[PDB]
This record gives C-alpha cells, sequence and structure tokens, in this order.
C-alpha cells in the first residue's frame, strides 16, 4: 500500500542531483533533496545563531525546522521561514555548515519523520546519503550513484569556471577529501552502499548514460 522509493545516494559532487531530477521527471514521481534540508538547518542555524558544533543546540532548531520546498516549474526552489534561499543554501559556508549539523544524532533522528513524509505516491526518488541504508531501508530500487574523487573535483571545477569563479583544483580536491571523510566517516548513519544497491560509478559515464542506466534498472525492478 505504500508509495514505492528509488533512493540515490554517493559523495559530493557524483551527480545525485541531475539524476533524480531527471528520474522524476521520466517516472513523474516526487522527489526529496535530503541534503537541501541539512543546508536549510545550516543556513537557519547560522541566521538563528545557534552552535553549529552544538548538538544540544541544534536539536530543538532541527525539530521544528521550518522549511518547504516548491514543485518543478523549472528546477527546484527550497525556502526557509518563507524566504527563498535557494542559491544561499549553495554557498560553501552552508555547505561546511550542514556536514557540522548533520554530524550529530540526535540531530539526524529529529528529521527521519521530516523527510518519511516525502514519500507519497505514485512515487519518491530520494536524494541524499543514507535514504537506501537508514531513511528508506525498504526501498524497492537503491542506487549508489559514486566517481573518483579526482573527477569529482574536477566536474566541480569546470562548474565553478562556467559560473566565473576563481577555482585551484588542488583546493577543490581536498574539499572534497573532507566532505568524503565526513560522510564516510561517522559512527551515525555513515556513506556507505546498501548491499542490494546498483553501484554507478559514473566517472567515465557521460549524464546520459548514467541517466539511461538508472532507468533501465529502476523500470526492471517496479514493471
Ligand atoms: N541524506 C543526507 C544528505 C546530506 N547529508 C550531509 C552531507 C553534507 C550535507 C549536504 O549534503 P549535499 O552536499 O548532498 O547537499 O549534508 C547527510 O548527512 N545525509
Amino acid at each position: 500500500a505504500i508509495a514505492p522509493v528509488i533512493t540515490i545516494d554517493g559523495p559530493s559532487g557524483a551527480g545525485k542531483g541531475t539524476l533524480c531530477k531527471a528520474m522524476a521527471e521520466a517516472l513523474q514521481w516526487h522527489l526529496l533533496d535530503s541534503g537541501a534540508i541539512y543546508r536549510v538547518l545550516a543556513l537557519a542555524a547560522l541566521h538563528h545563531h545557534v552552535d553549529v558544533a552544538s548538538e544540544d543546540a541544534l536539536v530543538p532548531l532541527a525539530s521544528h525546522l521550518d522549511v518547504r520546498f516548491v514543485s518543478t516549474n523549472g528546477n527546484l526552489e527550497v525556502i526557509l521561514e518563507g524566504e527563498d534561499v535557494s542559491g544561499e543554501i549553495r554557498t560553501q559556508e552552508v555547505a561546511n555548515a550542514a556536514s557540522q549539523v548533520a554530524a550529530f544524532p540526535r540531530v539526524r533522528e529529529a528529521l527521519l519523520r521530516r523527510q518519511r513524509a516525502f514519500r507519497e505516491l505514485p512515487g519518491l526518488i530520494a536524494d541524499g546519503r543514507d535514504m537506501g541504508t537508514v531513511v528508506f531501508p525498504d526501498a524497492p530500487v537503491k542506487i549508489f550513484l559514486d566517481a573518483s574523487s579526482e573527477e569529482r573535483a574536477h566536474r566541480r571545477m569546470l562548474q565553478l569556471q562556467e559560473k566565473g569563479f576563481s577555482v585551484n583544483f588542488e583546493r577543490l580536491l581536498a574539499e572534497i577529501k573532507e566532505r568524503d571523510d565526513r560522510d564516510r566517516n561517522r559512527a551515525v548513519a555513515p556513506l556507505v552502499p546498501a548491499a542490494d544497491a546498483l553501484v554507478l560509478d559514473s566517472t567515465t559515464l557521460s549524464i546520459e548514460q548514467v541517466i539511461e542506466k538508472a532507468l533501465q534498472y529502476a523500470r526492471q525492478k517496479l514493471a
């Protein structure tokens, strides 16, 4: 009776965002960008002067985190307390704060019900780190999108250059190196692929190939 869910987990810069949107549109399903939740929580903490390195301080904020997401009128907008912060949550200051807040056990549990509420018919495409291992363990379809850290740093560099930002590959390689250690080195819902997850390594695959392989797999298990 419950709605089917396709989980897409993987490290930062693996291309989950792009894949999820493409699958959601292809199947006309709902989307959940769990990372945006942790980022909106982080931005909230910064604006409310809540200690980002304090589990006690963060828990209250997470439990009442006022965040809504708007459908695809073209893309997706993240709202915090009535204000669009879609761009601000994508800043390095918020990305860093987000990994900080997502590290605490009680803070993550305080966000479980909120993420799980996204499971609604006809289906949900869930993007994150632990969608297939903690949030939605029973997902009929689980995908682990991964790629070498070097490639993910290279793609990042290029995207920042497109936007007109001056970058340095060495810095980006360390940046993703540090994020990977966090998401993967924490006794609390670490980044690990589910045993039944399709491991999609996109290092030498194009956006088109990834989407094609993902949909082939998902459609296979759901019809
Ligand atoms: N399901 C998730 C999604 C995200 N995060 C953390 C990883 C860093 C931060 C932001 O994630 P993203 O870079 O994917 O926006 O939140 C997490 O712990 N669990």
